[PDB]
């Protein structure tokens, strides 16, 4: 049973979207009352002047997305839930009406696919909301309810909304809004597995798993993988696990996780002291303290020799997420830190992921509604071009996607590694220092001699003999470059 | 715009069913987890040994139903709601999973239709439940919720479950479990109209309207009729209104109501003193005090000259309902009262309705779970035959369905009326007394002379001259009969 992971993931460029705040469509939209008179429309305020984003919008902006060069988008939760509480699932079998429901989602899906762009959804199965039917039945029937043993019910009576009282049931992180499921209970296991299957049949391209480490019922995720893969052998399973994910990466559970273990160090190194350290994020990743090329190298090599390589190729690398401060903001505004990080991210083994906004420099606070961006131009044309250029490159050269990863130099604030697939070899260098740097590396590992600047505009590109290759590289302060040919 | 009402209703025999307590199917049923392993089934108790009724059952017993001679069944609420709280709608766009959901309902519908039997559903639109999505959003978002103006919100904060506090929102009959809608709000009007349309397209045969008199937003039910009739010109609209329904019976709203104004008197007369008078029912109808033939005649004639005749023909006559004590029980056990009432009901102008169980004598208390019957034999073969016989007759002779209604005699405890359509005339007599009775009526209204006992076995069937007809009828105590030919 050799380990296998979706090959399309291995060459994909992900784009994480927050649909409620990404884009609202143009032409009139029968948001909720689909069958409503365009005459009585002015009579219905809520629908007539709806504000936040919908799937319509996203679908309409598919041009922009694809132009950036991202071939797969993956959202937060989009199933039916109360406003700005998308994680308090109310109904898993419906897309939220305010987003356009199943009808709109269906159109986005089809639209994205004709363009050959995948779509992954965020599954929240550790807990739901008070309105979730079965919980409701329990709240409406107390002890006499048929599904009391579907949740983690402490005692009675329950105070789901009051506060000054106990609710005698377990809520995610001690909250009475996220009633936790009793995953041990096989019936629950079944209901969930069916939700996964339903959407896969619906035609979605895989699952993101919210806080999948909270669900510890043995055998769970393996079944989740079988029942999922059964429906679609090329479906992508990604757990949002911040930290050592070896428990779920033996090849029988997830295809990979959102690699925060790559995010922290990269920023620790790429931004170092510049890291704001209020926008952390310090449940999620450790982008501190600042690292030097040698510390980053040892840290990165630790990360890379941690999971089976097939999984490493289907890891979802990132620098920002809905749960964290945007990139431009976490770097105190330093463009350099943004260009250098993205450079490492887009040249790292695994699937790179961009948080909508970062390709444009859009800033993002940590909490709350210090966010927002429907991400009006209203950009940072510099950093955007970095993003689009780097993505083309990663799509132009195969070694950057599935090549190997070998550190060549790592001293002071200068870091050089090589991505190599077959005879195609590339050298990537990062000057995280403020002073123009220069390194003489013994590149005896390579079989060729990358001497063309595919990106980065660096100097000291002097090589030499062939018996035993020798290289001298000089890069401007706070810069990076890709060498090829 | 001449008044029109569904002609099929005019010749239908309705059967009111309580699906949760009518019949549970036989063969294994994947009740909730449709896609579940038959191996892990013993692992899922709730589904493995489910108790109460489902639509499967009903569908399976379609033979019995059709054998009784009922051609149209109509239920209580069956949409998603908490157990034994079917009126606390949680989701109008789903049949309750415990009943078999949309998948099972679909099969019953198809099955009933191939047998040429209609199906009407109970619509509860004046209020829902705490779990109803939009209410939930309001409970989860308080003042900041987008649909606060979708309900009747008094103030803040709300205590939807506590009790010792106000909930600052209006609940049907001062209850905090039935959050009332703001029908004035056009958006609400729209959402509802769409629910009606949805199910009609789904292929249901009309709507029963729960407490439709509580929804007083002007123009409501007329729109409800247009949008409904548009989808299906032969759809049946019935309001559950106990009392003078002239407000909704002008021909532009309902096709008729559940005629409690016929139920009360009929029992007042048919059962008189025998009426238990604890099982009333004394929000619903006035089956008291006992009436004499002359009081019943004047009362019945008042009822008949109350609505346009087209509506009278599509009125839903009844003697019992889910909201009231069964017939056999309300008559203290007196079979006579049961046979006489059914006789009047099945020979009255409009659509007759039988509450499942009454055709078998099954008893029914008023509250609570002094009910039940999956209605195991376990019958009353006498009263059943009365029911089946009388139904055949009503289906055999057209005058009993759409004929006119003329009182001939009404003195003491003896009542005689005639149903006449074209040249087909029938005489119906009721001896509500304990002593064999006899009447000499001047039947100069008739053009014929019904002299054959189609039912009832009575005596004194002596007629006479033709210039001016004269009739003498003698019936045993507590008896009735139908005369024809």
């Amino acid at each position: 049973m050799q380990i296998q992971t979706p090959d399309w993931v291995k060459h994909a460029v992900f784009y994480q979207i927050f649909p409620d705040r990404f884009a609202r469509s143009k032409q009139p939209r029968k948001r909720l009352l689909q069958e409503a008179r365009w005459e009585d429309w002015d009579s219905m305020p809520t629908l007539q002047g709806y504000k936040g984003g919908d799937l319509w919008g996203i679908m309409e902006d598919l041009d922009y997305i694809q132009n950036l060069g991202i071939n797969a988008i993956y959202f937060t939760p989009i199933f039916q839930s109360a406003s700005n509480h998308r994680y308090h699932t109310h109904d898993y079998y419906q897309v939220d009406p305010m987003l356009g429901g199943n009808e709109a989602f269906k159109e986005l899906l089809d639209a994205a696919h004709q363009r050959n762009i995948k779509v992954v959804l965020d599954g929240v199965f550790n807990h739901s909301s008070r309105g979730f039917f079965f919980f409701h039945d329990v709240l409406e029937n107390g002890p006499h309810s048929p599904w009391v043993n579907w949740f983690k019910i402490e005692g009675w009576p329950l105070s789901p909304y009051n506060g000054e009282f106990p609710a005698n049931y377990v809520g995610w992180a001690g909250n009475r809004a996220l009633p936790e499921f009793n995953h041990d209970n096989p019936e629950v296991r079944e209901y969930i597995m069916e939700i996964a299957e339903y959407w896969l049949k619906f035609g979605i391209d895989g699952w993101r798993l919210d806080v999948p480490f909270e669900i510890k019922t043995p055998g769970f995720w393996q079944e989740f993988r079988d029942r999922t893969k059964a429906i679609n052998p090329e479906a992508y399973i990604v757990g949002e696990v911040w930290g050592d994910s070896r428990q779920w990466l033996d090849g029988t559970q997830f295809d990979g996780v959102m690699n925060y273990l790559f995010a922290g160090p990269t920023i620790a190194f790429a931004a170092g002291d510049r890291v704001v350290l209020e926008q952390v994020q310090s449940r999620d990743y450790q982008p501190y303290p600042p690292l030097f090329a040698a510390e980053y190298a040892t840290k990165i090599q630790e990360v890379l020799q941690l999971y089976p390589w097939e999984i490493q190729l289907t890891q979802l690398n990132l620098l920002a997420s809905h749960d964290t401060a945007r990139l431009m903001t976490i770097a105190g505004g330093d463009i350099a830190s943004v260009e250098l990080s993205t450079l490492l991210l887009l040249t790292f083994p695994g699937a790179p992921s961009i948080y909508y906004g970062d390709e444009v420099g859009l800033p993002g606070g940590i909490d709350p509604d210090s966010r927002r961006g429907f991400p009006e131009a209203n950009w940072n044309q510099e950093i955007f071009n970095t993003h689009r250029q780097l993505i083309t490159i990663r799509q132009t050269y195969p070694a950057l996607r599935t090549g190997d990863y070998q550190v060549l130099y790592a001293q002071g604030q200068l870091y050089l590694f090589a991505r190599t697939l077959g005879t195609e070899e590339l050298i990537i260098a990062i000057n995280a220092g403020t002073s123009s740097a220069t390194a003489n590396v013994d590149v005896a590992s390579l079989h060729t001699q990358p001497n063309k600047l595919l990106y980065g505009t660096a100097e000291a590109e002097w090589n030499g003999e062939e018996g035993t290759q020798q290289l001298s590289l000089t890069l401007p302060a706070r810069s990076g470059c890709i060498l090829g040919t």
